[PDB]
DNA sequence: TCAGCGCATGG
DNA sequence: CCATGGCTGA
């Protein structure tokens, strides 16, 4: 299962093969617009390419990356959290892991498993995806 | 259930 | 000047 590129330009469409990276992505936009949002996270990434390299990170390093995004401090201590826990503890969904809810979880089965039809978002930009998939999914392959 | 984190940008 | 761009812990 690959997703498709959407109009819409989410940015999980070119972070599903990283599920790691997608649900950073998704701290990332967590009441933060992406056009801010993206641009950290590819330094973000450049400087911490891994969940290995995440979670032995000095937070007050990365809360100085998060700043102009705001919501710094408790980020940094997420992401390092939630990457420990990604490694570390053992899950079968992202949600059981800190910092990510429903919508982090709901971004993960659209994109980083085929679980997408039995996903439904209350996210708003999730939601748009997700519809614009079901018209156009069967001019496409899927099902 | 809900305060709180938090800075930019547009309204 | 307020509002919008998710999640935890309590
Ligand atoms: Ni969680």
């Amino acid at each position: 299962w690959t997703p498709p590129r959407s109009p819409f330009n989410l940015v999980q469409e070119i972070l599903f093969h990283d599920p790691w990276k997608l649900l950073i992505a998704t701290i990332f936009l967590n009441r933060t617009s992406g056009k801010m949002a993206i641009p950290v996270l590819w330094e973000f990434l450049e400087k911490y390419p891994s969940a290995e390299v995440a979670r032995a990170a000095d937070w007050r390093d990365v809360s100085e990356l998060l700043k102009p995004l705001g919501l710094y401090d408790l980020r940094a201590k997420t992401i390092i959290k939630f990457s420990d826990e990604y490694l570390t503890k053992q899950w079968r969904y992202p949600i059981e892991l800190h910092g990510i809810g429903k919508y982090g979880n709901d971004s993960y089965r659209i994109f980083c498993v085929n679980e997408w039809k039995q996903v439904h978002p209350e996210n708003h930009k999730l939601n748009k995806y997700h519809d614009w998939l079901w018209e156009n999914h069967e001019k496409l392959s899927l099902s």
